[PDB]
């Protein structure tokens, strides 16, 4: 029976609760307390039974990340009404232009208990590092910046390669947020602290909920268990073990098949509009991108034990003019748990292609540099851009364009069944036999029959089938001259 | 309509039935002839559908091993029947103590059809180089040679686990009949030609029948789908393929969900019991080995593109003194299509280890010596045997002991929900972190987080969950130590 407001429908009256809601949770050190609630995701670390060895609770890059934000935000919430709240967690619609950062936050003075937080833990406030995130453009379709993200995770299908469009485009405010401060919002293991933080991921869970229901409009209803759901049953952590908010719902409701429904934590928000459009009327928007065929670049992202941001470079014909096809960010942090994008990372690089006039399986690789929270890091984990065709009219099919040689990446599933597969015959060195499926994850590790070409994958073709696939060097040794093995999979 | 009765129980009227409709066959050179059937396993490959590449039919260490030679071997009887036949192919018990090779090849004289055949396609008849396959020891019970590894075949319970069992124990025959010939019964990509060949098969293939029917007393019906499935969703070719004997049956019966079945191809054998056993009464001497702790030698063998011999030699606590700890065979040939077993290979050499008075768990390992038909060859690829041991009372758990550092394998899957997992801390250099499941397919290539002590993998430990797991080094260096990335798995 409650409700999470919009925060610019807010009303001072209204505003009063929420601070005073807060407050009171931010001078409680209790387990129920503000300071033990945002160390659930951030240090301290807790989570493993007494296992002496620290361990980030933190769920990002996991096929459950949503999941685990999901509760946790209620997590806060709860936490709030339970300490003298009226109305829920108030969310921000970032996507829509913006023209400055919300006035609950920016309201430094007056000790505005939503503007920062002092981790009292390990001393040291919540600081943010604002970055510029403006510059209007164009917005109701085509929008530049988040809302082309967002609607762009809206747009694909299925969860599973839902979720990373979901955790890439909420990984972008972060940064802005907390720029490139050491505690700041953008830094994984503190981020939690920040009062914004709280907030912001309630902001992020709304687009979910319009997503969840909107793809039962499309016959196509995913949310529980659908691809990799074998991560889903098993328990958040730590909301089960025993140290959590105490909140009977959390403590036991803490199965990710439960979470999955927000209408069971006692909770609605004051609409389902995003950008100002309503369900029927952004389900058009939607169809203006399906009707224009666009180039994306496939990525195979992994856990670089650490948050930062990565700027695509475009190659040029000219002799290597680059150029800013975009830019993305890594969540992540030192002492992190391991992770690996199963499924491609849509990123639409269109436009950028079209200048320089390359084709998606002809010769066309580009080389991005990444970068910390500040300085300069390893850009070499690329890995290797797994460039990816969406057709316009007609679509749900995706042709997936890997690569021949030079590339570096681990099974990548493109998953739903029924998309296209090929191979770029990049490096006239190599020509265009690539085995494929060698055989079992054994054989995977390059072993190749002499000559006797185990045809299935050729020059520029395709596929339609589902199961497991698999990618092989087209001889034993033209595999190691690049580690040719990309397994590809499907469902 | 039809049965498969002993050739032992044969008679000089039934045997004439046999010598004349497998002569006919011989002499018959259509797509339905002698020649053109054993074509379909060895030599010349056909299969692929015009992709001048050949490729041997024969499917074996696939878990449709025994799915695609149980058709085959029906393949050549309903030939010969069309071609004027009687009774069934006769089935020859090889387990029972072997005195002398069967009467029905020996007799080389009288231009014996079932002895050898001229090949016709490239000339060379079918010879071969008997090698001894005998040594009495004693029956009922613990019998030296062959039978033990079948009634170890009955022994192993579900199918995937069973299927190595059920190949192995073929494996053997083949090289004793074949020896080392050039197109023997031994060497893969001939074998087929060979008289013995067509009616061997048969001989196990009633072995399978008896341990079909024989799961389904003990509440564990396993037969069709079970375990790695999605490789039988698949007709076996060149059954379905346009070109095959054309027996209404075989071309359109060839889905391997359908072969599973005896029943169903019209014939039966005189019995179903082995080494002069019934069912009930074999059942008991099954009981005998359950009663008795045995440890195991766990194999993961993958395909060595040939045929060979593999000698398992134990080491001793003298200096280096070896021991025949016994042996057996892998089937292959150049130009096969590639193989892995999933799934471990049980291999007993308890009495061989109590001698030398080792433990499973602590510092126990070996070096075998392979041997191609005739010649020496890289006896390097082992893969590290995995040491397994199988309590007695109280079964169907059974333990799985890995090995820490120096180990070579890729994803075993001990499978069979339910078992038992460890380590082997070989080497004190290498202490017992062992990651454990790391994440997916794409963290298993080494990426171990920051000392992050992710438990689950100890010392001398155990399991008892499901599902798929997975085992890494403690730390990223010492991965590439020894490249240790044994991906378990289970069901
Ligand atoms: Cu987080
Ligand atoms: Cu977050
Ligand atoms: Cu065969
Ligand atoms: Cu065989």
């Amino acid at each position: 029976i409650l409700v999470r407001k919009n925060i610019h429908s807010l009303s001072h009256h209204e505003a009063e609760e929420l601070r005073d809601a807060l407050y009171k949770l931010q001078n409680d050190e209790s387990h129920g307390g503000y300071e033990h609630i945002a160390g659930f995701h951030g240090y301290p670390n807790l989570c493993p039974e007494k296992g002496d060895e620290k361990y980030p609770c933190c769920v990002h890059g996991m096929s459950i990340f949503p999941h685990w934000h999901r509760l946790h935000t209620i997590q806060f919430e709860r936490a709030l009404k339970k300490h003298g709240s009226h109305l829920g967690i108030p969310y921000w619609d970032w996507t829509q232009t913006i023209s400055s950062l919300p006035t609950f936050f920016a309201d430094s003075g007056n000790n505005n208990p939503f503007f920062k937080y002092h981790i009292r833990s390990i001393n040291q406030d919540t600081v943010r590092d604002v970055n510029e995130a403006i510059f209007q453009q164009t917005k109701f379709g085509e929008f530049s910046s988040i809302f082309y993200l967002a609607l762009q995770a809206l747009e694909e299908d299925n969860y599973c390669d839902f979720e990373v469009q979901y955790e890439i485009l909420h990984n972008e405010v972060h940064a802005l947020i907390g720029g490139a401060e050491k505690y700041s919002m953008s830094t994984l293991e503190y981020s939690a602290f920040d009062p914004y933080f709280m907030i912001h991921h309630a902001s992020l869970d709304k687009i979910w909920i319009i997503w969840q229901e909107l793809q039962k409009r499309r016959v196509k209803p995913a949310h529980a268990g659908s691809c990799a759901g074998d991560i889903m049953h098993v328990p958040l952590h730590p909301f089960n073990y025993e140290s959590v908010n105490n909140d009977d719902f959390t403590r036991e409701n803490s199965l990710p098949n439960a979470v999955v429904d927000s209408h069971r934590f006692n909770y609605k928000y004051d609409n389902l509009n995003l950008h100002g459009h309503n369900i029927e009327e952004l389900e058009e928007v939607l169809r203006s991108l399906r009707l224009k065929s666009r180039v994306f670049a496939g990525f195979v992202l992994s856990g670089i034990r650490t948050t930062a941001v990565v700027k695509v470079y475009i190659k040029s014909g000219t002799d290597s003019d680059d150029e800013y096809a975009g830019s993305f960010v890594i969540l992540g942090g030192a002492k992190e748990m391991p992770w690996a994008y199963e499924r491609l990372y849509r990123f639409d690089i269109t436009e950028t292609v079209h200048n320089l006039n390359l084709t998606d399986d002809h010769v066309k690789f580009r080389f991005d540099l990444k970068k910390y929270d500040h300085t300069e890091l390893d850009a070499s984990v690329l890995p290797a851009p797994i460039i990816v065709r969406r057709p316009n009219n007609a679509v749900f099919d995706i042709i997936e364009i890997p690569i021949g040689k030079d590339v570096n990446l681990p099974p990548k599933v493109v998953v739903k069944r029924g998309t296209k597969i090929m191979f770029m015959s990049v490096d006239e060195a190599v020509t265009t036999p690539m085995l494929n499926l060698g055989s079992y994850t054994a054989m995977f590790k390059c072993k190749v029959p002499p000559f006797s070409f185990h045809a299935f994958e050729l020059g520029k073709m395709y596929s339609v089938e589902s199961g497991d696939y698999f990618m092989t060097a087209s001889t034993t040794e033209l595999c190691n001259d690049n580690n040719l093995r990309i397994h590809v999979h499907v469902d």
